[PDB]
């Protein structure tokens, strides 16, 4: 026995806040959190405690420390089957990563609709508010490999596998409502342009390089999702604080056979929130696993990620009533024109047990639909339907990937398909063909019907010649980028301009910069002029005179496109750093900690070393991390209680902690003599908005701090931060 | 509903004779035949009756007859995910065949010892006569592909997987007691020489070609196994009627640590029996699945294949007591010198459900041993230990092949190995390494011991320098081929001669034939001269004067090496053709069927057409097959009852039936007017040994016929068959 | 030297009739025969005479008869990299066979049109009677595995790769002018029905079994091609003596953009000839490689397969 | 074998030797080299036994392991000198 005698090696099987206990496999951390998919995985879950170590053939091993040799300093023998099995399995652990969205973090949960949607769709999982559907959800970046960093600037994937009673439905979406390109035939061109360049394989997890902006400058259909990536949408604070979208128009089909067009949304119940660039980029260094870690720890704390599914619904007769084509995936449907109707709630409430087996091997594919749904002719969706089945043949080793446990349906599946690599199911049917008489034709086809019927495609009329031709209705590139720009707050616009300026600064061929600036001049001249100034480029007279693109169906803004214009802050699950000193005023710390706990806000006690410090009254304070070990990047706010401020006041790390939090627009609260830190951040005696300060942490100090946290960041500080050397 | 009203599409779930019912998956034909391994497969068996047809993702299919198209004469659409999933799975059905032994037929069963072997081995499966061990057995040929014929001349494999309580033990043997080569480094050379030649990929399933005999002539270590392959050992009648051998000397290890050398044997309880060459070759065209079919139908009839496991045991102190090396796998241990101890019995009593899932995917490997067994330094065994783990990574897709259901142990298996393609087990251990504290070092190593202990190699002393060198003790090639030759009956020697003469006549380069004849002259001058006469080669004076090789430890024969020298005939499970006519004498047919039933011999009723015929008393006789549809090749004996003999007397097919059966040495019985057929096969009026004839089927008539069947073939007929044009 | 003194190990590099010489690799047997594709394969052809035996990394092997062991009767050592490379390669020789038409036999050749077809097609390989296009052709059965027999009753494949100056064109046909089924959606059903049945994997190379005729009896669209298969068309004498067809209607497209419907044919210039059933069946036993052998030996004799 | 897809990884251009390589190994996935040798095995007479083994020597010779002396029993045990 090598475990400590006090049992401190094993995390408690109860919800605990981030950092309080080591993290564990979900079934050991939360054994009573159950759903029908999690229970169905029990046939393959493997324990370990009290069992003998064996080969994969069940032979007990006596010595797992040594190879078999001829003498204890002699050569290794070929007859060592125990060594060779163990090193063979090791040698073949890796499988190909996903071509795109290779970097991702996943969790188990459940979905329930708010009311039956039987009037608009016959989909069984939406038919009854008491029908619970298990889900598995994977969030991801796009460009980087599986070992790249989480808080890069990039689009994020948001993929949900619903294990329904009539089939698996995968809703495979991203966190922006459009994509970069119009037709799937260009997807390898676009992805090869954003990915690391082919001669040297640089840069990882970044679009800030010549080939991406060469392609963008030559393909103005990309400019709308480029706008979203350059905004703070491209750097979410967490997977819990971003929107999701299916992007394409799909169809709902009800039992009377009526089709309604639909676009799918997920609303984050934790609100929308993003990092600022300098913080995101620094965080890819200090904690490249920050979003993976944050998701896992929220679930362990009981801060479950929750999202509301909603639908934009357009009747078939209104297909042509907009200035843009509903089938064009570079266009959004403004919520001012078609509101999102709330449909039901998804809660993610359990981590996987093994990341490879459940996350790495999961396969999502937007062609996995169920009766009550159907596709449209969007030409990006149409090509996606080919790709996701094809790519699993190499990634997951063959055509039996639906037998890997995470991908298995929970409902029945039976057919005439046989064999393939890795075949698990042993069919007993005398027949492997239909029609057959030798098994009375079972399993049998099922007519379409209101419930539990066979799939049938909506009989949409097709009329046209066979052409490789883009619809002229798709040939408008600039009005949606402009609607996006005008919908952002002034600070969000500043952040967009800085995103394009930073990215084009890394493009080495200056002509590519110039061509991008020309495209910006076709969107909005204030944007193009501001990015041009940062690049030292002067707009020509012709550029200054480009006429702005039209409004989108009369709109000159839509606030639902902004992260922040409409307040939706939620503090639960956020975290605050508390900078300790060697003799902390304990009454300050009591007040701080209990106010935080009352609103579900976590704290991390930090100091210049690990171990403990003792407060004014003898209270022993356990230290979570050092200043340098858990930097202000990883927290939402900073609080300094009073005490012996001289302990830390000349500590460079403590001072820089506050400078960094201040640059990144985070709320900071200073009690008592911690107000001496006002000189480090240049705060005036009569103080400034976004800095909370009092003689003590009582009265309204914690309410004021918590108000600031619900507004996320102190945007009014932006003009104050440029002077600051941090 | 497509099945017939009368239910005649479904075979009865009871044992039935060959041809009486359609064959079926084993769990449908024999649902109450169980063993621990068959019951463990229940988690992956899939049924079909009363289930809906679905995609692999569980979506019900309405129309499984058509692709989705734009118009009913229009192009097929890419959004048809149902068509693409079904065609994608089909497109990827095949996996690589085994590099050798690709053609093979398998069944489930169980093994039980006759007594505890704890005095000589601690192997748990041999510890107690009431210990029942499930087995899965695969029989195979060596050279041909998975689609080559069964009754070729070849060595046969005989591989048994024992699913023990302490691990899977695979005993991977062949049907001769030696192999062709001494050192595993030559196995790709030998196998490439026997396989189809590389320019044109000819011949299939045959060693009768230049490159095989080129290698044999240049590698006299091959000649011993070449002698067995050229004898009738190379064309067994059934996998039920051949012996098995592990070939290599292994070790048993007891609880005190004492090592005993062991060679393994399987003795067929249905006795030893082989085809003749003409019959075997012709059967590869009339029924290339003859052995596969016979094994499956024997098991459906209850004629379970039974084998006794036997051990040749040699104390460690007797390693050098023989005049050949015990580690040389081209040498056998004569049973006259070391008897076979009968240790237990294996019964094969259930067919698979699905051939691909259970037979094609099964992985056997001789390095899969358990505590109580160990290896020796036999240099062919030593290299095999590398090959069988390595080859499964491509053949079965990766390192998780032990998770494919047929390969799973039934005992516990736990370790720190993770990932790899199509990983099924979901590990919950917090640790994936040891030593660990975080899971109190579970799963834990186990010291070796008398029962349930960890595996420890026997501490054999190794002394020598690192060399690529054949032991001088292996350098003797002729004395075993000669002992085998001298042990055969005279007709078994004639068949050997004929095997070499046939094969060498197909070698195009005449010098290779000459070099093989020179080798045969080093074995036995009579053999060499008989082969040389058939090739038109004359031995030189030097060849006439080569001294024979020495006896083996004083033996000049061992009758246990002959198939036939000692009678071991068992008729149960054999099959007789009864040639019908349009008015059979019912009293002959009653007596025949009754006597056959009493001995468990099956019959097939044959005629010139399908349907039925009516006997003299009006009995309706159903016809199983035509004379041409079920030739004499497929049966053990032929009986012709009396009746309207004119109906068939001039039928060239019925005459030929009896000519073919006669040429192939089969017992033939003729009742009343059926004796007119004596003229087609030239039998004198006074009759001949091996032709049963009488006025009626009589009962003494049947005893005589069944006596001949217990002796298998009528060897004394051989000088009479050269006349017969058949 | 292991070769005989008289040179009789080596087949004459000139045309010889079947059985006169051992058969050989084509570039050794007929070194003077060439075409543009055979020339382009030269960079990957590997010889052998007068070269040292090496690992795949180019290290010369001294003893290719023994593993490395501790003493000449001792255990094999894990450091024997020569043994492990040679056995690793052997261990991974096989690739999956083709799902259908796994048994087949192939040869190089060339095609030339009799005149320009530019009035009906702008296909380059049909534009000029002087333009010669290399081909590679494989003939096959459908149902059996790669190690099944040649003279079974089955449909035959006839597939031609044309290595044109404007891309590869593959004409992938059969020896009858129709197929068994109408819609590709049913191909896995039809092919599972003809293939060896799934419990026991019998019968090989034969449609004479319950599941095939169950499917036919329930799918009368199959009866046309079944007629062909049951005729002596199902048992050709040689790949040289069978017709070929593309089966489908395709389109030719000329330079003016006009489309013409076309169906493709191959006419055997050796004429049409089939076995009889008892002969074909017994031949699967006496020489399961009869068609592969006959093709190879015709080409070695100069009896070149020719098709129109 | 898994990373690079099979046993012909030495034929991937970067990994190819620049010196000659010839032997009797054949096939495997994505086989590039087309062997013209009538023989795929040795010893052979049909190609006069080429390509041939080469005795070790001072230059251009076959590989031979150094004949280190091995003395000990078959053990899974760490040398005490390593502790
Ligand atoms: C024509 C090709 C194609 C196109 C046009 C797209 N994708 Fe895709 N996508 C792939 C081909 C692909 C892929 C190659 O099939 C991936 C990689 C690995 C996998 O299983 O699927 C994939 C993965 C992938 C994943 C990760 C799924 C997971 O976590 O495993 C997400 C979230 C998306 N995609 C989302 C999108 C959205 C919202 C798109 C446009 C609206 C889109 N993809 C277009
Ligand atoms: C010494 C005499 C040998 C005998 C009796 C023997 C027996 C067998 C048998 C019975 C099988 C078939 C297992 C099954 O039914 O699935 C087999 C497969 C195999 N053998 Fe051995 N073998 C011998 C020597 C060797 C040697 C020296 C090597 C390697 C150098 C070797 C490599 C293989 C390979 C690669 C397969 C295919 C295994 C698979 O794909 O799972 N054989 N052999
Ligand atoms: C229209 C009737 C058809 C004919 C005459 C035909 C002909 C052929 C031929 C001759 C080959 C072998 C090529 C070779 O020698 O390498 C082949 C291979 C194949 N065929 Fe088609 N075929 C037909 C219908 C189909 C259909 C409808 C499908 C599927 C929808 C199909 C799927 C395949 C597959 C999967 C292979 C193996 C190809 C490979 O592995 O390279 N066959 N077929």
């Amino acid at each position: 026995s090598l475990a400590p005698e006090d049992g401190s090696h094993r995390p408690a099987a109860e919800p605990t806040p981030p950092g309080a206990q080591p993290t564990a496999p979900g079934s050991l951390k939360a054994p009573d959190t159950r759903n029908e998919k999690l229970n169905s995985l029990e046939d393959v879950r493997k324990g370990s405690e009290n069992y003998a170590l064996t080969t994969n053939q069940g032979v007990r091993i006596a010595d797992d420390q040594n190879s078999l040799r001829a003498g204890s300093r002699g050569p290794t023998l070929l007859e060592d089957f125990i060594l060779r099995e163990k090193i063979t399995h090791f040698d073949h652990e890796r499988i190909p990563e996903r071509i795109v969205h290779a970097r991702g973090s996943a969790a188990h949960g459940y979905f329930q609709p708010y009311k039956s949607l039987s009037d608009i769709t016959k989909a069984d999982f939406l038919s009854d508010p008491n029908k619970i559907t298990p889900v598995f959800v994977r969030f991801s970046t796009v460009q980087g490999g599986a070992g790249s960093a989480d808080t890069v600037r990039d689009i994020r994937g948001f993929a949900t596998k619903f294990y329904t009673e009539e089939g698996i439905f995968d809703l495979v979406g991203n966190n922006t409502p459009i994509f970069f390109i119009q037709d799937a035939h260009k997807f390898p061109d676009f992805v090869h342009a954003v990915k690391p360049e082919p001669h040297w394989a640089i840069p990882q997890g970044q679009s800030a390089h010549d080939t991406f902006w060469d392609y963008v400058s030559l393909q103005p259909e990309t400019l709308h999702n480029v706008m979203w990536a350059m905004s703070d949408r491209g750097i979410p604070r967490s997977y819990r604080t971003m929107e999701g979208f299916g992007i394409h128009t799909f169809r709902l089909i009800n039992a009377e056979g009526k089709a309604t067009f639909v676009r799918f949304h997920w609303k984050p119940l934790a609100g929308k929130a993003s990092l600022v660039w300098d913080e995101a980029q620094k965080l890819t260094g200090r904690d490249p696993d920050f979003h993976r870690r944050e998701l896992w720890e929220a679930i362990e704390a009981g801060d479950f990620p929750e999202y509301e599914l909603g639908f934009q619904l357009i009747p078939e007769e209104d297909e042509f009533k907009f200035d843009f084509d509903l089938l064009d995936p570079t266009k959004l449907i403004p919520e001012e024109l078609v509101p999102v109707q709330r449909v039901g709630k998804m809660v993610l409430n359990r981590n996987p047990d093994n990341f490879f087996a459940e996350n790495e091997q999961a396969a999502f594919h937007p062609g996995h639909i169920v009766p009550g749904l159907d596709f449209t002719n969007d030409p990006l969706l149409q090509g996606r339907l080919f790709s996701y089945t094809d790519t699993q043949i190499s990634r997951l080793g063959g055509p039996n990937f639906h037998e890997i446990p995470i991908n298995r349906p929970t409902c029945p599946y039976h057919n005439f398909q046989r064999d393939g690599m890795h075949r698990m199911g042993i069919d007993t049917n005398p027949a492997n063909y239909e029609p057959n008489s030798i098994n009375d034709n079972w399993p049998r086809e099922t007519p379409p019907g209101p419930k539990r019927g066979g799939f049938e495609s909506y009989q949409e009329r097709v009329e046209g010649n066979k052409v490789r031709e883009r619809s002229p209705s798709f040939g408008e590139y600039y009005s949606h980028p402009r609607l996006f720009w005008l919908s952002q707050t002034p600070f969000e616009q500043r952040h967009i301009v800085d995103g394009f300026s930073f990215q084009l600064s890394k493009v080495v061929r200056p002509y590519i910069r110039e061509r991008v600036v020309d495209q910006l001049a076709h969107i909005d001249l204030t944007l193009a002029q501001a990015v041009a100034k940062n690049l030292g480029i002067e707009l020509t007279d012709d550029q200054l005179n480009i006429t702005p693109p039209p409004d989108v169906n009369g709109l000159k803004k839509d606030p639902s496109l902004s992260l922040y214009a409409i307040p939706d802050g939620d503090v639960k699950g956020r975290v605050v750093a508390i900078l300790l000193n060697d003799e902390v005023r304990s009454a300050d710390l009591l007040a701080i900690l209990k106010a935080l706990k009352a609103k579900g806000v976590h704290a991390k006690l930090l100091y210049s070393r690990m171990g403990e410090v003792t407060a004014d009254d003898g209270t022993v304070l356990p230290i979570a991390a050092t200043f340098a070990g858990a930097p202000s990047l990883t927290v939402d706010a900073v609080i300094v209680p009073c005490g012996n401020i001289a302990d830390i006041a000349d500590n460079g790390d403590a001072n820089y902690y506050l400078m960094e939090a201040y640059k990144h627009l985070k709320p900071i609260a200073l009690a008592g003599d911690a107000r001496k830190f006002k000189a480090t951040i240049k705060i005036a005696d009569q103080g400034e908005e976004g800095i909370v300060e009092a003689d003590s942490a009582d009265g309204s100090f914690m309410d004021e701090l918590l108000t600031l946290m619900a507004a996320h960041r102190v945007w009014s500080r932006i003009p104050k931060i440029d002077k600051i050397p941090a």
